[PDB]
């Protein structure tokens, strides 16, 4: 039977019996990533041109607005915003959602794979409303994932039930369930950081990614890949194996990537997909946030591999 | 003025009083991407899946369709298809192309950029049409260029006015003029091949991307970018200058992409932006194909980075 | 506040604290218009004619196959369906829904408006579902509306709560709330029949017309719109006013509109937006059917101009 | 083979050996009728009920359609450099393209037509006829100003269930499917031609009461045959475009005649009139005022009304025979 995601999210709630809420909030957002995806693609470009005589900053409006609108939220912590965005009393909902609206999109001139990248929360104090709300352990979420704007855009979205893959049918504007359940390879072959910046890297990046290339055994070297944008990157990841790195450093010793809107949504797909995600130090869905916009170093995508890299790491600690 | 790709390509007719075949050869091809984009995309996949209860195998298909109606071509020359296509007699025009209809589709099942890459040549001999009319150097083309169905679709065709980029607006299905007489920058900050292959590389090539992450005269390392999708690699070194390559090895000691319709296309449009593309021994367009699949090493880009290639490789013989 | 179908559908089952299932037939049924949206706009005939080298069979199977995966449905009544479909028990739900899945399609060659007609009704007994489950009148009616696929494609859906209209918006296949709660004007200034039977009209009917052209209180003569296409023609009288006649004639003594999947809704649209329908002798939404595809007279709209009909109705006994 | 607009287009032009400023005009023309059709379909209507907030909404699309409708017809022929005078429903006074822009042809259009009812969802649609420009003095709006026998080329866009684009040339009548996934206009009938005789009769009946005599007794005749032959059915959609085209596609007769209220009838001569007429005629259909033929009316105003009676030629024949009862 053919399974969209209004019908898929639909039939969690009714199985969790829930308010109703978690679903709206879910609704709000494919509206608003379908809508991205038609700004992504170009629709209407022509009229810019003169055909009858700010991505970002649309891209977050989509989402501020549409989870706004869905009375099923009350933060929201967008990387567009230097605040967290307290919503009005009578819209308020019982969820806190940070999101980076469109990811990579820095290179978007490229026309290189963009997306939008989101974590759920429940707010856990009945507190007036704050920044707060949203320093919650990705260990908390109740659902994260992401949207690619590739060749095709696609949602994967985990949720305790697991990770679910909706291929967007533009014709109709419908998600349809592609890929139900996902898992990753236990162990990959293909590795992906920048490695342009190899002179900064830290002692036990360089050794792990020697190994890569120089394998000390007999077996082939791993591909590289790094698109620069990290949805395309980490799905990538989940439907190849391998892993990922946006590692810390002396220069950036919390890394570069922020916790709250794309390592821990990120971390939480990959290990419900029976992936890992750490920092080097610890899982990155276990560290406790002080900031809503922090950076945390992040390692993802195959167990094997980021064991192995965790080896590695060790060897130099 | 608001301008097309169908009015540009007219108005270019109009001012070189050709018979107007290039023209329809043109319009075929344009409405075939228009298709291939709209597949990739994945429009009405949802009727796949059963709401009612191969892309680069339909890619080739409407790539032929359309080109063998237009009226101007009598061989063609796919990635797809083990020998040269001869047009029906009925059909025949004064064009050879050359084209890889869905390049990159390896990797669509991660929703990766994908493209189409085309080069279009004068039939030269008087012979019967035969796969021998597409055994022509690049320096004899007279068009090429690329679709990218990445974030948005994108055609880039260059031709001897230089190199013109049109947006596809999917509202309309227009193809929109966006970048007129586009030239890559004289030296970018990006480099991009796939170092999985480390261990295989030539000194001159470890010797040049060594440089490229500790340059010896100490200004930043360049950025390291690899989609693993030539039309997306390509396509950002035009647009943000720099340099990408793909050299021999020992899986491919001839390289790995295909001279007629990855490297000669490539190229033609890097020598029109006044940009560079080698084998390292000579120039991409001066290689005097034998087979209609064979391969070739390349590395193509902005200009200062190219010959900067070059001066290792002469360093090293 | 912007608001799409699925919130606003959503939100009305929260508030009532149903089991689901209506809802989630809604969802569904809303997918299948879109899908219907955009074969009857023709995405994707090119293909059909050989770009790459039976519109209401596609509707009937679009709405059936949503209505039966939406778990919500036991017997289904479709214009296209001699006898009435049921569901199979591992898909059963409690609902009964009769539809027209793309009413006026006999015309469709001139690109005449076309549009869907839908009523749900709740099956009330414990026993094996069947047809005689939806003999019901339509007073019995839980939801009904249409979509009309005409410049734009718009779905009117009737609740207890009122009518309610949502634009599709094609770039990103979401209906639109753009007109709320919706009410006929009191009286119009148009009627709507086909004058070419007029030799076979009943003396009530010949006589409401000529007072429609020659006004018996010194009023401006109505204007005469007959688009020949039910859903088209409703729409207009349920926007601007006025009134629709669809009476006996001798082809069709009973008329022709069919009562369970055209009448019946359309009767219970216009009355949830303050508006009439009359078979001549009693409410449409009191006839109980004895047979599934069985006509009835059908005289509609604004109220003052009913009544006016009605008046003159049984003036002539 | 499929073929396109384009393509088809593009032939016609190689065939003839012009100049290609026609091809150009055309191709302009294709390009905004997509755009209208995307607007009328209400692509971005979210954007106008505020899914991006009270801030992202453009120029264009908060226009009504008529305006952007108008807009991109006007823009689009300007661009292709070959228009000289521009004649729209739109304007009081005739576009005079600016000089650098300048090409042979005058082009009346009506940018949406059926627009006033547009708010439930009729069918709407874009006429054009096509002029070459014939005198040596500089461009004016005495250019337009040309009888619908001097067209170069005339058609018609239907937003429809399915949008439709008719193009009328010297060729004939070939009709063109546009597939909205592609952006493409698919030829899909060529060479069309109407009904010797049709079954169908298009006016509105509900101004009954100020028919020319002649139209009552025709229509008196649709209805009560005295041959014993079935009645015609009655359509009127109320838009032009939808009406004609079904006269096209079905046969049968449209009618919308002059009485004593409006003695040259109520739709516009130079971009209603004349290219519906131009088409009929090249599908071996008629097109009359009652008096003359359409396509022989000399208008001295561009915004000139005419009666019109169109369709099936033995349709309009016996509506002809009719009016001459009545002198
Ligand atoms: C995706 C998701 C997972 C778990 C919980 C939720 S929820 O909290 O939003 N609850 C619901 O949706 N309940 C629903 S839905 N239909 C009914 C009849 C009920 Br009761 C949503
Ligand atoms: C893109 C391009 C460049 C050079 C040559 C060509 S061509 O060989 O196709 N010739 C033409 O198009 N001639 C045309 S087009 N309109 C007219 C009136 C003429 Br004469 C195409
Ligand atoms: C449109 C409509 C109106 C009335 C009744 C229905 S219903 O019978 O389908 N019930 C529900 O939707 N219950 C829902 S929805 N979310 C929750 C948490 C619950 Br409890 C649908
Ligand atoms: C549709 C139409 C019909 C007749 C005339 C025209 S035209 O005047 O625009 N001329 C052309 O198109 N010439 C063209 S097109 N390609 C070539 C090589 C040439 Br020569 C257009």
């Amino acid at each position: 039977d053919v399974n969209t995601l209004t019908r898929f999210v639909m039939e969690e709630g009714r199985k969790a019996r829930g308010t109703g809420e978690l679903t709206q909030l879910l609704n709000s957002l494919c509206t608003a990533v379908k809508a991205i995806s038609s700004a992504v693609r170009k629709a209407g470009i022509a009229h810019l041109y003169g055909i009858a005589g700010k991505l970002d900053v649309l891209s977050n409006d989509l989402v501020m607005n549409m989870l706004k609108s869905s009375f099923a939220t009350c933060v929201l912590v967008s990387e567009e915003d230097k605040h967290a965005i307290i919503v009005e009393p009578e819209k308020r909902g019982k969820y806190v959602v940070c999101f980076d609206p469109l990811d990579g999109s820095s290179n978007i001139d490229c026309l290189v794979s963009v997306g939008t990248i989101f974590g759920i929360y429940r707010k856990k104090s009945t507190d007036e409303p704050s920044e707060k709300d949203a320093l919650q352990p990705g260990r908390n979420l109740v659902a994260a994932g992401y949207a690619l704007y590739g060749s095709a855009t696609m949602l994967v979205l985990a949720m305790d039930c697991g990770v679910n893959c909706f291929m967007l049918d533009p014709a109709i504007g419908e998600f349809i369930l592609v890929d139900k359940d996902v898992k990753i390879k236990k162990k990959g072959k293909i590795y992906s950081l920048n490695e342009g910046y190899a002179k900064d890297f830290d002692p036990a990046v360089t050794e792990y990614i020697q190994r890569k290339k120089f394998p000390p055994d007999n077996s082939a070297p791993y591909g590289a890949r790094y698109v620069g944008s990290m949805v395309a990157d980490v799905h990538r990841t989940l439907v190849y194996g391998g892993i990922f790195l946006y590692p810390a450093n002396k220069k950036s010793p919390n890394g570069k990537l922020r916790l709250l809107y794309e390592c821990n949504p990120m971390a939480y797909v990959m290990e419900k997909a029976g992936g890992m995600a750490t920092t080097g130090k610890e899982a990155v869905l276990d560290v406790i946030p002080t900031d809503i916009h922090q950076r945390a170093p992040v390692i993802l995508g195959s167990p094997d591999d980021v064991l192995e890299f965790l080896k590695v790491y060790e060897k130099h600690s």
